[PDB]
């Protein structure tokens, strides 16, 4: 079997995320799930490689890898990370987008480097969402906790409280994340990279923002062009927003390599 | 035991590179090797994740991906890249130094993103060495075909016979590959990327360079400025050159975050 490249989807065979994300034709009903901070914060990082995030087009960040051993060469694992990310990593510093005192979403956080990004920048609240479990657990929780002080700009270990994650589909984080407050204070902003994939589940999507966006917020969401095979993509969904006639959309950037990228934002008319 | 940080040298404990590295009382003294190019390009990729590198300050680049299964949960698996690669990738773009037609020598190459680089800006020769034989196999060859057209700016298949790669010891690498021609043409640039780190290794390092090095070429060499424990650095190294009184040294570029990292160019004076 051939190996993946960029143009290969989250759901393709050759893709290594493939079982992390929801698909098949009677996935989980399982309810969404909040996963609490650990009490030891040095044993998360035991044993781990903090790394870098190399490239100037982004603030300093820091992502945890994991030493793994295959004929005993040292390989360093991490999550994929989807190149998206970066172009709104790039995105935030050139457009100067602002975080201090927002609460701040990551949907479909994956390594959680948009939201950390948000964390660094002085948010007040800042969640996370992926939909695998483990995904938070051993990523995503790993690598917020490497970009605090804890080790050793960087936030001191005294506001990991701001942070808090989430895992399951996102028709169920969204009615637990509502019940989780007295009353619950929409997201000034959400982030999100690579979401708009699936046109599977663009309602569950679309419900998401309707019901979690601040009437004065914005979505931030950076996709790709099209993706092959499992078919959605950037017209599609904004055709889709269009037709329920709810928010409108707005294209910030342009990423032109090959196959083009976008970068786009999302509010209520109104 | 603690995670390992970018202020680990490549021979701490905690650092995922320690057994690929030259160490201990009696390391091998075992001749240098020629690896060939494999028969079967395609076997070489097969299973395996090829990742654009992210960030625009250097060409469009490659890195070869290993799907690592712990706990049932995919890791994404590379060889570690050390941070003063990215700052030479940086530099090659920056200012504008020139490929075409010369004859390049990446030294200590672990990934290859240093002569894949000139390989891909045209170079009529790159030689690739590493210490360590399996890195080669498994790392540096694997990248180079990844960044031709096999799969599909990245120049064709039938270019491939330019690269030839090597491992071992650097004196020994050096009494080999000098046998490899009928008559040996000298490299117009050597390229090395962290490779001062070990002051115990600067006698086999300049004798390598005196060997190798033509009359006209330079060496450009990134590295940070200290390495704790091991105990090499830029200002250890300069006076060690200037002692042995053979080659000058200039500073190219500072990079100036938290400790300092250098771009060094080495000329003969003359
Ligand atoms: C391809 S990944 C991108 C991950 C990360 N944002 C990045 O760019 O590297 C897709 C993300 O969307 C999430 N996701 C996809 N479909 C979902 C759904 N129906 N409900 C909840 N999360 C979903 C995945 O868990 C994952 O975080
Ligand atoms: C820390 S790594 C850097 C690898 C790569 N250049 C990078 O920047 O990611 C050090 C490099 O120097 C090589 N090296 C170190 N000492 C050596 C020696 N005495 N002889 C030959 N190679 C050596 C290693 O094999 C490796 O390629």
């Amino acid at each position: 079997a051939a190996p993946s490249q960029d143009t290969d989807s989250p759901l393709s065979a050759a893709s290594s995320s493939r079982n992390l994300e929801p698909h098949g034709k009677q996935p989980s009903l399982r309810a969404a799930k909040e996963h609490a901070m650990p009490k030891d914060l040095k044993k998360m990082l035991e044993n781990k490689v903090i790394e870098t995030l190399p490239g100037f087009q982004h603030v300093k960040l820091s992502v945890v890898k994991t030493i793994l051993l295959k004929e005993n060469f040292p390989y360093e694992g991490g999550l994929k990370i989807w190149e998206c990310t970066f172009d709104l990593l790039a995105y935030f510093t050139k457009a100067k987008v602002k975080f201090a005192g927002k609460k701040v979403l990551d949907l479909g956080c994956g390594s959680g480097l948009l939201g950390i990004t948000a964390f660094k920048g002085g948010s007040k609240e800042i969640h996370f969402q992926d939909y695998n479990s483990m995904v938070i657990d051993e990523v995503t929780l790993p690598n917020v906790v490497a970009n605090s002080t804890l080790e050793d700009r960087k936030p001191k270990v005294t506001q990991l409280y701001k942070c808090r994650f989430f895992s399951g589909e996102w028709s169920e984080f969204c009615k637990l994340v509502l019940s989780s407050e007295k009353l619950f204070v929409k997201y000034d902003l959400i982030l999100t990279s690579e979401t708009i994939y699936n046109p599977d589940y663009y309602s569950n999507l679309h419900q998401t923002f309707l019901r979690l966006l601040s009437k004065n917020g914005r979505v931030l969401l950076a996709s790709k062009a099209h993706y092959f095979g499992v078919g959605g993509g950037v017209h599609l969904f904004q055709k889709f927003v269009e037709e329920r006639d709810v928010f409108k959309t707005r294209i910030l950037k342009i990423i032109d390599e090959g196959l083009k990228r976008f970068i786009i934002e999302i509010t209520f008319k109104f």
